[PDB]
């Protein structure tokens, strides 16, 4: 039994097709391994889903979705971030969600 550790230090922005998007530098740790996942904020939304659509009860809360105005905005990402960071940290919580298959593939926990 060995319960992951994540965190959300940073951002970066990529790029595909010569169009800018977000991604998070997603820290993760078992054991004594650590490793960093790339995610996209659509990423964590699909999984949000996902995760809803089989458990709909519980209450876990992800950053909004519909942003009106600029989506690039430091201070925007920065809060964004936090908020992304909340949500997998209560994932994490749960052995029920971490040892879900997709959580698992989400973090890369079995690579």
């Amino acid at each position: 039994e060995s319960c992951p550790s994540v965190s959300i230090p940073s951002s970066d922005e990529h790029r595909e097709k010569k169009k800018r998007f977000t991604v998070y530098k997603v820290l993760v740790s078992v054991g004594r391994s650590e490793w960093f996942v790339f995610r996209r904020y659509a990423e964590f939304d699909k999984l949000y889903n996902s995760l809803k659509k089989q458990f709909p009860a519980m209450a876990l809360k992800i950053p909004a979705k519909r942003i009106f105005g600029d989506n690039f905005d430091p201070d925007f990402i920065k809060q964004r971030r936090a908020g992304l960071n909340e949500f997998i940290q209560n994932l994490v919580r749960y052995p029920e969600l971490y040892n879900h298959p997709d959580v698992r593939a989400f973090l890369q926990m079995d690579s």
